[PDB]
């Protein structure tokens, strides 16, 4: 008979400016102060019990690790279990709990998080990740805003994608949630990444073990709080901190594990992959894989170029944030004829960065990376980049973990494009340069193809129009998010929904309407109004 | 700026009637004449080449299995490779060309189908798998053409969903294909299965290993040469009959492999999905598995049933082409007060069923099953109907393989609600009942759910609109497809979209709208149109 369908008109969440004696810069200010010399106590959570181990850890303050910013625990084989039992109690109801009942608690959390606890959340980020405030506005607030928003218009609007009805038979898909429970496990990085790992799959029906990020907890948690604040109910999000192999031993050992939903490094997907198939046996059904991985991302220039918009989208690229982003750029391709001038441009530029405290100075650009372990490996690099004969240092090469975990931001030039330093992922603040002849430019684009066994994000900068549709055919696998004269980081919610392929990952695009569709198991229901008839055909008689 | 876009508007396949003197009868009947004692010699097909090897192999009409009906070969690891290599150098340009151009090919193959072709492989499918003339016809016509056509028109469509665009930039979305080659495995029971298998994943820009059923290879050969016909170029799917582990442990093998598009067992799709995983460092990307296994179906009857609609929906369901299909219903739940009215209608009915020649006699109802290692397996699960204290045959429970793999339509009672008969897939006309107590009908919901590990498909059979509600609920995992008051056979595409999950498979969902997903790997663009700007930030100054 009828049909009836619903929308929603969501627009991406405003990036505030912060500058002198608006409000939202006093907001945060007062949100600094508020906790410094302050440790906030972080239980685990299962159901409404907040719980306590026995195994407690810190997390500090990256560019001053001797202010602890948190204490939490990890929760044990016991207590994950306790949780699977009682996330799968709760399950039921939870998904039957119509969409729009669903998607109204992450609106309210993302209007929650837009307003009064904006500061709250921005503070949280900048004091316990180590972020600059435009990083923890398009990050924390942005990002994570639009993440519960999108992915609400999302769900919404997928109830109306309806199989075709004929008499006497009327047609319909109910979008089930997985059955089981599902594993959120996120990284560092991106305060947002936490929530859309663990939020997503709840949005659609499921329920959920996360593990968030150590060095990320204090925020993570603030996200967790708002969540269950806007009404989210016990047993829909277990916050469940965890040593990492513990809990990937947990969760793929469990007969209810339905998915795991993963980002960060690619040997530690894999591996959770592996233990998944080594005990396919067990399970009720196939537990469905999501990983974001990292990238080894580039910037590409042509003769064309805009030299500027190359030195300052290549300096916000591979710097901003420590070039802790898998998006970041580490990897610059450089015309012979344009070198002397984006060389000189970039010396120039470098040399009026300023890294430093975040919170007590708002004209750092960039702060400390996350932890020692990620300070070391760096380190280890810089070091690789004085020995080795193919590379010399250009700019910076500086590193002091005393205070806080401080690299300067470093330029390396390769005078081979193959050297491990143009394929292994940092996770730093060090740009490799490789400076090709004009007249092989076709084959440098092969180059960049063929380099490396990410296909994350990539850059071209070329104001010849017919250069850039070639590159953009030659480079069509080698990046899942592409930029045309704009830097490789930056995606933006509905805008560039986000991720690759190759080894970067199984490209879900999370940020785009077709994520949500890996945390659903539709069904279709087919019912018929008049009797059958007999059961022999025409033809026969 | 301004786009040029398009849409596709299709209809279903209309499903001939074949009565005395139409037009389509009288075709179908000359396309098998023309079949009657010849031999069709089928080669592997590698680019355009014909490839014989030396592992000859014969495909014989199940009811009649002393005729010869096809020729064929295995493929050997070499021809495998050749294939893998010869694919992978025609993918980008096929990639690369748009989706219209590739759905205009599936179109051509539909209306070749849909008319010329129409008797030509009904007939195959009638004389190599044992399909009567409308088992036929639901399946290689009107499945197959709904497959192509509808998959098209989603594909086209897709291409519409494109991001929010915000000056200075534009941003679109590419759908490419997976990076590497699709594996296709195809199972004997569904000519249109391997059709979509294949087909799917080639219109969607990726290059396919199809290997084909060997007993379905004289239709499933058809197929191919009719997609050939409309414009498939070579290379884009390479028909590779062969050796099932053999080719499961060749393409497992190869670094290239982004795809298997399984259909048949359990085990084996556990199994390749394990090889993938003890194999994953060597892929260059994260291998995309999707399966359809089987179920173990039921037609749950309450008290308030249509008696006849119980009778004719379940003999169709449970006996339909000799009950060799995924959907099949094999557990039959019924309330005491009704059992002596089914019961009796039933044995009256049954014995009124012809099982036959497909092709000699049209008043056949169904024929012989596959081959003979199906018939010996069934044969097994008589014998123990027989042995077995909780069972009892009520009908049928004679088989003769003399001339064909010729089984007769049997029912078993069982004692026991969860005797193996009632949770082990059996693949033959083989229904087993259980006769529950009224007032434990509630009971008798959760037994239904819990007691196999599939969950395939299932039908309610109630006229009390208030029980079907509630079973719609308790029910709602342990059946992909429910249907209310129909039999749990039949879907159509566009309007019951089929699959379902826990060991039943990956729930893609062929037949609907998401499917197709699964076989790309989005890209996103972003261009920017007016130069970057400092690098840094105004609430930095």
């Amino acid at each position: 008979r009828w049909k009836h369908t619903s929308s929603l008109k969501v627009a991406n969440e405003p990036v505030l400016a912060f500058t002198q004696g608006s409000p939202e810069r006093d907001a945060l200010q007062k949100a600094l102060k508020d906790l410094k010399g302050r440790m906030e106590a972080i239980p685990c959570v299962v159901g409404d019990e907040e719980v306590w181990t026995s195994d407690v850890q810190y997390q500090v303050s990256p560019f001053n690790h001797g202010h602890k910013v948190a204490k939490f625990c990890y929760a044990d084989k016991s207590l994950l279990n306790k949780a699977i039992e009682a996330a799968l109690a709760a399950r039921k109801e939870w998904d039957l709990k119509p969409i729009a009942d669903r998607a109204q608690i992450f609106l309210k959390a993302a209007d929650m998080l837009s307003g009064p606890r904006r500061a709250e959340i921005l503070a949280k980020t900048m004091v316990g990740q180590g972020k600059t405030v435009i990083q923890a506005e398009i990050d924390a607030a942005a990002e994570l805003i639009d993440f519960f928003r999108f992915n609400a218009k999302y769900a919404v609007e997928l109830e109306g994608q309806q199989p075709i009805s004929v008499p006497p038979s009327t047609n319909s898909t109910v979008y089930r949630g997985l059955e089981g429970f599902v594993a959120a496990i996120s990284p560092f990085n991106f305060t947002a990444i936490g929530g859309n790992l663990a939020g997503a799959p709840a949005l659609m029906g499921n329920v959920v073990l996360w593990k968030p990020s150590d060095t990320a907890m204090l925020a993570s948690y603030a996200v967790y709080r708002i969540l269950r604040e806007a009404g989210l109910p016990p047993n829909i999000i277990q916050f469940v901190p965890a040593d990492g192999p513990l809990f990937g031993d947990t969760v793929t050992s469990s007969e209810h594990l339905c998915g795991i939903n993963f980002t960060g490094s690619v040997p530690t997907f894999k591996h959770l992959w592996k233990q998944v198939a080594q005990n396919l046996d067990r399970f009720h059904t196939f537990p469905r894989l999501a990983g974001e991985c990292g990238g080894k991302n580039f910037h590409f220039v042509h003769r064309s170029a805009d030299v500027e918009s190359v030195v300052s989208g290549t300096l916000r690229s591979a710097f901003e944030y420590g070039g802790q982003k898998c998006s970041a750029c580490s990897r610059l391709y450089v015309p012979h004829s344009l070198w002397p001038q984006i060389k000189g441009r970039l010396l120039e530029e470098h040399s009026r960065i300023k890294v430093g405290d975040p919170a007590e100075d708002f004209g750092t650009f960039f702060s400390a990376v996350i932890d020692a372990k990620s300070f070391a490996r760096i380190k280890k690099w810089l070091e690789h980049a004085r020995s080795s004969p193919s590379l010399t240092i250009l700019a910076g090469g500086k590193c002091d973990d005393s205070v806080g975990y401080f690299v300067e931001p470093c330029i390396v030039e390769s005078k081979d494009p193959q050297e491990p330093i143009m394929k292994e992922e940092i996770f730093g603040p060090v740009l490799s340069v490789y400076v090709y002849p004009d007249d092989k430019y076709k084959e440098t684009l092969q180059l960049v193809d063929s380099t490396t066994s990410y296909g994350l994000t990539g850059a071209v900068f070329s104001q010849d129009k017919d250069v850039v549709q070639e590159a953009t055919k030659v480079l069509r696998n080698a990046a899942g998010n592409f930029y045309i004269n704009d830097k490789s980081t930056g995606s933006i919610v509905g805008q560039q929904p986000f991720g690759g392929a190759r080894a970067s990952g199984t490209n879900d695009k999370p940020g785009g309407p077709h994520y949500i569709l890996r945390w659903t198991s539709p069904q279709v229901i087919k019912e018929t109004h008049k009797p059958l008839g007999d059961w022999s055909y025409a033809y026969m008689q």
